[PDB]
């Protein structure tokens, strides 16, 4: 089986990241995608960096398997092809600055009169409503006003941004995460709806510790880079020559890591005795470990620490990370359009999962055959 | 109330990667519970830190959600848990894999205890692949899927995201699994086994990093708070403390040297261009910071904003949830007396309420629900 959106049609007006990331899962599971493009160079990502083979990597990671037609909404003829277009369709999907669709004749209340199962999904940096619904909201400075970079980094380092574009991504799956809850509920009550996804929101809603910790303590932020806020040793390490990641979360590992490394005369020593106490003089605990692990390559303690038991891995690229046997295993890396690109995580019984997928489009590519389909 | 009302989800997650997906079909209306172990209940009862008697890490991902105790080793509850996946529509579990099998729980022998149930599992590297049985915390699923290599300062160490981003993708993941999967079985009328990664899931978070390998064979990249194509698109210093400027074109670069009275810049042959910014971006921010640390923050975003460049503060998560926008979107909403994330999907027509159901306290809902499903 092709997937549970099979059958379903998505017209799609989104660009750059947020937008077009949570579109390209429905295009993964089944659903017909047709991206609506602007005149011009059309989506953003055409132009961005980096690019092989004079094509944008980052268009093609985020839009295989779609339709490409370039539409010019202030031009009526195009205008009536999107109106018959939206009448067939399940879902519109867009992440323009609020309003922008408004003005192009197209609030969420003319859409219902166009198409009354018609699902208006959005996406911005802030969402439809609210005093910063009209504020320019990039990535970084969503980050930035989240809290997120101010939780992020070594805890006397300076603020830092998470190492990808979190916000743009967290506003992306749950853009897909709305779209197919539309889906599920419009299947009863036969009647669409809009779904508002701001980025903002998305990324308070990932903050965990770094708000659970305040709304209790009143500090802000924790900022703890590495080591884990209630167990201890639970933290990056440094060896010979490259860090690893103890993670000992209770006595009984404790003591097997000591035994490890040759320090079973922490195990019973009145500052490393319980968690508790370890977390609370984490600092000395690690200028121990790390005296002991200087000795050796990662790869031995690798072996030595998961000998006991103690769980343990190695920091690895994202080039490690993809040559991995496990990323194959799960069809992480997937090949569209002869590019290497990351797959589809959500993995469901009775659905195929191909390792070879239909590629990106170049611009207005279907054009000419989606007009002939949606004239009247 | 929402478009999952009337669904009932047999919920045996614990910690924050599966209860995270499930509390999202619980704020949306299905019946969710908690199955629990005797006795200690959910991991995350006993996860600090304390607020009148409740963890708050418990509460913040599983208010709403009915609480059962059940030992499932135990026949008498395993016949009470059995008949409630006979009418359950989802069974959701984020155990180590096999678990739920050695309990006597294959996906097969689900299928045939109810064919319409959605199986849906979280776990470290999925249920598949050599490193299904391996341990994988979060930050073990962070080191190993490339996120802390490109995570901090260019030339400082690795270092976690500031979350449990790899718990918390899996939730989302999960989450948008479960309702895919219940999409699907409305016209299949047949369930199906939603199977989520951690490391699958945070692997499709690399983005830049993944794509500037895939093109170049350079890993890792490490940029910091600095954008790899626009200039000055970057995190910078103040007199008190740090904002963000992201000038994407030239005709934001005129305005914002205007604002900062370096007009100079301008026609510079360093840095007439976006591409030339790029290029000496380090003397840039040199010139920039040399401005900015004459003023307070709050002088720039004034007079950053006039000429309408995008400009930002820095915010702690304490001055984040205070702003009028989080409260204008119901981000912060209040569940047994305790304030807590709100549910960022916002659908139309849908019920959004500020006040919550509280968490539940360990089997409250046991004696009623035990009645309920023993038959």
């Amino acid at each position: 089986s092709k997937g549970p959106f099979e059958g379903l049609l998505v017209i799609d007006m989104t660009h750059v990241l947020n937008g077009p990331f949570g579109t390209q899962l429905l295009c993964n599971m089944g659903a017909r995608v047709i991206k609506v493009e602007p005149p011009g160079h059309g989506d953003d990502t055409r132009t961005f960096g980096p690019y092989v083979d004079g094509q944008s990597l980052y268009y093609s990671f985020i839009n295989h398997g779609k339709e490409s037609v370039v539409l010019d909404l202030k031009n009526d003829h195009d205008k009536s092809i999107f109106i018959n277009m939206l009448k067939q369709a399940d879902v519109l999907a867009e992440n323009f600055r609020p309003g922008t669709m408004e003005k192009l004749g197209f609030s969420w209340e003319t859409l219902q009169e166009i198409n009354p199962r018609l699902i208006y999904a959005s996406s911005s940096g802030f969402g439809h409503t609210g005093p910063l619904k009209d504020a320019p909201a990039y990535d970084t400075i969503i980050q930035a006003m989240s809290g997120i970079m101010m939780e992020t980094g070594y805890p006397d380092a300076p603020p830092v941004r998470v190492g990808t574009s979190l916000a743009d991504l967290c506003g992306g799956v749950y853009l897909f995460s709305g779209i197919v809850s539309a889906l599920y509920g419009r299947e009863k009550s036969q009647r669409g709806a809009h779904v508002d996804i701001a980025m903002f929101d998305a990324t308070l809603s990932f903050l965990e510790h770094g708000l659970m910790a305040y709304i209790a303590t009143g500090k802000s932020p924790q900022r703890l880079g590495n080591r884990h806020p209630y167990m201890a040793p639970f933290d990056v390490f440094n060896t010979q020559d490259k860090p690893i990641t103890i993670c000992c979360g209770n006595d009984k590992l404790f003591s097997a890591l000591c035994q490890a490394l040759e320090l079973t005369e922490l195990v019973n020593d009145p500052r490393f005795s319980s968690n508790i106490l370890r977390v609370q003089n984490q600092a000395i605990l690690k200028q121990y470990i790390e005296r002991t692990l200087k000795t050796q390559a990662a790869e031995v303690w690798l072996a030595r620490i998961h000998e006991v038991g103690v769980p343990v891995a190695p920091l690895l690229s994202v080039a490690e990370a993809i040559k991995l046997p496990q990323t194959q295993a799960r069809n992480m890396l997937i090949e569209a359009g002869g590019i290497m690109m990351p797959g589809n995580p959500i993995k469901i019984s009775g659905c195929a999962d191909p390792h070879v997928m239909p590629g990106a489009a170049t611009l207005d590519q279907h054009g000419e055959q989606i007009r002939q389909e949606f004239s009247s």
